[PDB]
């Protein structure tokens, strides 16, 4: 229906809001591209699912995401990704793992204080009426 075509809508507006917010933190720089194989050849083999914030921008607008849930499970891939690919005690691996916990602490807090829990639910039955 129109009436849902508008909360997906919405939803999409809410979404690059908080991703925008996120991309312009310079402690999220890092998530804000796809890694280079030119500079880190052994990722695209290492992690089977790449994800990062430009891809998730994209995704928005090819609307992928009907609930802000379906959102936080690529928001998570871009967290856990970091901390597979950089867990050693190595002052290198250990800042970008605390970013990776910033950036996913961040979103959630972000939409806990932002998002209507009813919106979502709305959302959610309208994903599951599919
Ligand atoms: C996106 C992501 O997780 C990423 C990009 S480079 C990297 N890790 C390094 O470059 C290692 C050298 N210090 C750690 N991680």
């Amino acid at each position: 229906s129109m009436q849902e075509e508008d909360t997906f809508r919405e939803l999409r507006i809410f979404l690059r809001n908080v991703t925008h917010r996120l991309a312009i933190d310079k402690r999220f720089r890092v998530f804000t591209k796809p890694v280079d194989p030119d500079e880190v050849p052994d990722y695209v083999t290492v992690i089977k699912q790449p994800m990062d914030l430009s891809s998730v921008i994209s995704k928005i607008d090819l609307h992928k995401y009907l609930t802000v849930k379906d959102y936080l499970r690529d928001i998570d891939l871009i967290c856990s990704n970091a901390l597979e690919y950089n867990p050693d005690r190595d002052p290198g691996d250990r800042l970008i793992r605390h970013r990776a916990c910033a950036l996913r602490d961040t979103a959630y807090a972000i939409i806990k204080e932002e998002l209507d829990e009813d919106f979502e639910q709305l959302c959610e039955e309208i994903q599951e009426s599919r």
